[PDB]
């Protein structure tokens, strides 16, 4: 039913058609789904070599790499990393007889692919997966087997078949370097780690999307190799040489704790937000913060300070007064409040450090039955930060203090992380401890900025909420345009990207002042593909 | 304020223009939001006709049914199924003077509107409408009237008015098919279904957008109607006859509860996670797990076997420890623990499936006022399987024991759900029940996986959450090409698809062993449309 | 691994390739990130100017603008409205020496990018902002600084280089009127905000991706610019004039709040789901709602009828029964239930709205440590117009009673807000006030509406959750065409856009029916884009 308005308001131009179109009859094909079993040889990092040889697979793309992981058996306490199926990829090498077609680190596979959701969760998400389970006998199963997917993105993918690799008859050869499982796993102390590690094994299988495609035509294409490099530690800087044609450059800071013991207070397992993570943080420590006993509490370090709440319930700890109120409180007890139950500082007399000190308002409720407070209310500042602190780094030999006046059961309870793709100096990576950063090309400053409006455009423009201060180069539309680049003027001498960053300043009474850090400077290099005698790429210059 | 550095370093060819286009002036058209109403006509299915007949409308899409959902009043308990306003459309059929043009079911058509949170948040998605509301006088309001929206997409919305339906002069009918409200409705025994069912009536009216376009240019096209086939209870097998050019095809199980009452013990309403409905069982199970009495309790049948709970809190139940510690118990009174609530079992002296067994810590504080057990910490291994058992199962003539040890008040509150579009064993379609697939065409192997490779690869491909199972032909970008297919070899005797699945294998002491399933193939044909004497399409061969 | 099937399947014609395509070298570019700062001057609004002029700059688009919001201290409550940097700004102005090339309002802004939710979680959404933090002593810190960057989404924005604003050698001026703080702060009276308001300063930095072109290759394109009218108070009608090329519609609806305080009882603060409104309100009204006391509660206003509960535990309030059980209760004190808490009327013997009416289950346990009651399960039917509801509408002169009759304590704990973007009439824009819609073009009828079928076609269309009723006359993909417009006819008269609603009926005894709305429409008019004497606009008639 057309209004007489709408009828009389269209009342000679060469006009496109938008209402109809050829249907063009594309290049006879037929897709199949192909998985492939490949071989391991074991640094001494496993490695899953994967042949394709089929004289009638013409094209592929999208790998996917499915991994068993392993009933777990024991006591103590285990769970995986999040996306564990992408932790546990070292590198990944595609190539034929002329040589590496592609190839990428774990760490920039994982950025690549952050942005992906249901990647992410193939990968291996869900609480039987992260959560840290409990085992309580030597038979209790702690984790049952189960298969993760990983999506591997290449840029064979971007324009399906478009931009799927051919294989100009030629063998193509894949090669899955893997990471140590002590990365994936996330156990406590009591937890047979030596056992579980020399037994156990990564089982791969690789799949792919092939493509029998009669009388193809092939022509040469445009490729991105990623190029990874780190700087030195705790240095402010890190060059990219030999750049002719680089798409863009990434640039973040990644922690190194090989200085501790990679063991933390808490983790929140399946649950990543950054309020997950510090309910975790503030759940571990209330257990020895606030304490109901008959008499002075028992079992803590001689450097504890444990002192009785007062009836008005302020126990002022130098300038910070504590709320404590816990209901049914027995006759025979009192309640106490441990006012340095991890202390940081550098002299006897100058700022300490204090996480007792972060908490305003402690309410609970005793429980006769169990013997244990049930806290509700709770009013504190702990951040991220706190959470992030490496347990070695409060007990360190610069801290004047003891450090850790916790007790020997909150002590067991500590967790081994070793998850290999954290950035910045927190899980969450939040803090932006870059405060001016600096890109030379040559000798001449290619681009500076203090605030991280580059991360914001990296963000923007990806819809990513993982993003890093990025240069992008390349504004052209994939695979239809040779992509834009930066491009070298060897006569000038601009053949390098430079990059220096001014950190930013922190409390030296901070224990997160110690952490060491690494910069990460990712160049993405232009390549030619060429489809003659099998497949061969070249560095553009 | 460019950098030397830029401006030197683009210091011919012939070059694409990327910073200017000219603007193609498209085809005269004017669209407007055209709304009609139907005749309803009534296996005795409501049947909602409209009739689009306007010479001025050249070409339609975005087809919008809206329902006014009724006030319900009364007694008892109800809600609505998630997304109500999908799960009420049985079939849906769009047709002119030459036959059918497009049809679908409506669970194919929720299926393909399930990656649409817009559309299925408009088809009834919130607290209002799903939470299990009750009513307490033959006078209480239990829902209020509410009108939802539901999308029917089609293929003609791909590609905006380039894949539009064009009314060549021709009359187009729309035929609505509506499930019975039963379908669509979740209550109690309470509550007066038969009076509800006997005045509900559907209320539809239709939507779509039209256009009228001045000398328009009609050109064919090609359009892909999906056809379903429903193999016969309990058989791994499924045949999809006269194949001749297909797109894709997609494979999954749905439960059969015709063997049941379809009564269920809880439902979570508007939550719909994996937690939520586990949380929603464990609700319903502790009331009846942990009783505080003044003496043994009363109001069980005599099989249950219910037991104190001595003063270290365990309750030993053959080889489980149940930990039980509640707060607040008077004086007067005893904790008690029910230890066969719900089993299962074939044999008088084999395994028996007990869901008292599930149970490892149970804490909480008894109030006196209300005179009931708040829970607080749980400690359990409920899945969402035991979530999904019907009640019928735990009765069953197969189980050798009682089966539902709960008191009359607890199965009171059972719920019958008949939601039409559950996939799997359970409600969130977790459990996968096929162990391997093999595909066939003609009588040669065409596909064969263990592992669900395709949904994963489904998934990816489509960014959905919710795959099945789908061999995907057609790679090739939609409207513009002629889609890609898997084409017949009558002379070979290639012309139809087979299927067969082997089910995983469940424990025969698991009520979940007995649930019927159903395998549903989906096979998408090719049909090109024309343009001659109305609208007309033909099957591709 | 190709199946004999599959290699058999596909045993002449002019076939696309789909499978290769040539490599189009784009024009030569570089991009640069480049930033900018404003001259600020003083409605007294302030106003930030940046000028662009470079001769090497061709090309730019995407426009952020960064704020940093200064430390807040001192005493009181005290946050920001989520996402504070868009709702900061009043008006954006992009001219060159020709004129205004593109502006905006603030408010049209914020729904142009009300989908992005990258864009959002820039522009400041956390709990560090938007909590509403206390300040205890004059040096508590309640804010810390931080810096919110607002993503000014442009149409030069859709197709990248294609749509980039050209400079043709002209100077470009970007003008940012910024609204008053009041309208980004939500403070209760006791923050000193006379104070924080004289010392405030907006500091803006702007940003924006340049483009050095070289031999660019410039032509004349199409944009739309919004046009904002707003109907006068109460009034069901607004005009557009000069309508003669309009490529779409708007109409919404905004609550007008300056007949009241702009005060409001409760906010969610960083929540912001309907739920989370319902729940702080709630929150704020349980304090009162329910009192242990010893002996009748004092501190109330003579008006309250605060009345004991009976040991069955139910109070009558005429026709209502409200449940009330509070566990521990000392045995000096009684449980009172105040039942009318809020209440209004416009006749003594009439309806009565009244809040306490609207609970009907109250269950918690009072804490002897912290003499209050800490509340559990809360059964009630409050909605989010309670929650919306304006304190001063309580008291208002019309209300033949007290109105509020809470506790000064409670009364103290009322939030100023002056949020500029709300619509409708509570603050999720949920309740449809508009039960008729009707579009004029000149005389004649364009659209007619009942329910809200264009605000359901609007979100499906733009894939959006925040949609308004919109009338979209273009179809036709972005940039590559000239878009589509609704076209005056000035001989017939047709070159206004007249809308009239109709409001939903509302009891007049229900605070909301008195607050005063107005009536917003939008109209996106065509302009041509021309590069000839720098860069020029005109409207298309």
């Amino acid at each position: 039913a057309m209004n007489n308005t709408i009828i009389n308001s269209l009342i000679s131009i060469k006009r496109s058609n938008v209402f109809a179109v050829d249907s063009q009859i594309p290049t006879l094909y037929m897709p199949q789904y192909i998985s492939l079993s490949g071989v391991m040889t074991n640094d001494n990092q496993a490695i899953a070599s994967f042949e394709i040889r089929d004289q009638y697979i013409t094209a592929l793309n999208h790998l996917v790499l499915s991994l068993e992981l392993p009933e777990v058996k024991g006591m103590g306490r285990f769970g995986y990393v999040p996306y564990v199926g992408y932790k546990c990829i070292n590198h990944v090498s595609i190539s034929s007889c002329n040589g590496v077609i592609w190839e990428i680190e774990g760490e920039e596979l994982y950025n690549n692919c952050i942005n992906n959701t249901i990647a992410l969760k193939h990968s291996g998400y869900s609480s039987e997966l992260n959560d840290i389970s409990i085992g309580l006998t030597p038979n209790d199963t702690i984790k049952e087997p189960s298969t993760v997917y990983v999506y591997i993105k290449t840029p064979f993918d971007v324009e399906d078949t478009f931009s799927s690799l051919k294989l100009s008859d030629s063998k193509i050869t894949v090669t899955v370097t893997f990471n140590p499982v002590s990365d994936i796993v996330i156990r406590d102390s009591s937890f047979d780690f030596e056992t579980f590690n020399k037994e156990f094994v990564y089982v791969p299988e690789l799949s792919f999307i092939g493509y029998m495609v009669k009388n193809v035509q092939i022509k040469p294409s445009f490729i991105e190799k990623p190029r990874r490099v780190i700087g030195q530690i705790n240095q402010p800087t890190a060059t990219v040489t030999e750049v002719h044609a680089a798409t863009s450059l990434s640039v973040y800071t990644k922690p190194y704790y090989g200085n501790t013991d990679n063991k933390f207070i808490s983790y929140p397992g399946y649950s990543q937000d950054e309020k997950d993570y510090i309910d975790a943080y503030v759940s571990r420590l209330l257990d020895d913060l606030v304490i109901v006993s008959d008499g002075p509490p028992t079992g803590y370090p001689e450097s504890a300070e444990i002192v009785e709440v007062p009836e008005d319930g302020i126990v002022s700890i130098q300038d910070a007064d504590v709320y404590v109120k816990i209901d049914n409180v027995p006759d025979n007890m009192s309640v106490y409040l441990h006012t340095n139950l991890l202390m940081f500082g550098t002299r006897k007399n100058s700022f300490i450090y204090n996480i007792s000190k972060k908490f305003s308002a402690i309410t609970g409720t005793y429980s006769d039955a169990t013997k244990r407070t049930i806290f509700a209310h709770i009013s504190h500042s702990i951040n991220i930060i706190d959470t992030s602190i490496p347990v070695s780094l409060w007990t360190s030999q610069r801290n004047v203090y003891n450090g850790d006046n916790r007790s020997a059961e909150s002590k067991a309870k500590d967790l081994f992380i070793n998850d290999p793709f954290i950035k910045g100096i927190d899980f969450k990576n939040k803090t932006d401890i870059i405060s001016r950063l600096e890109v030379r090309f040559g000798n001449d400053v290619l681009y500076s900025e203090n605030g991280p409006i580059s991360r914001i455009y990296n963000e923007l423009l990806t819809k990513s909420n993982n993003g890093t201060r990025t240069l992008t180069f390349n504004f052209t539309p994939k695979i239809f345009f040779r992509p834009t680049t930066i491009t070298a003027n060897v006569s000038r001498g601009k053949d390098k990207l430079s990059v220096r960053v001014v950190y930013s300043t922190m409390d030296v009474n901070h224990p997160i002042y110690y952490v060491q850090k690494q910069l990460v400077v990712v160049c993405n290099d232009l390549y030619k593909v060429s489809y003659d005698q099998g497949v061969s790429i070249t560095k553009i210059m």
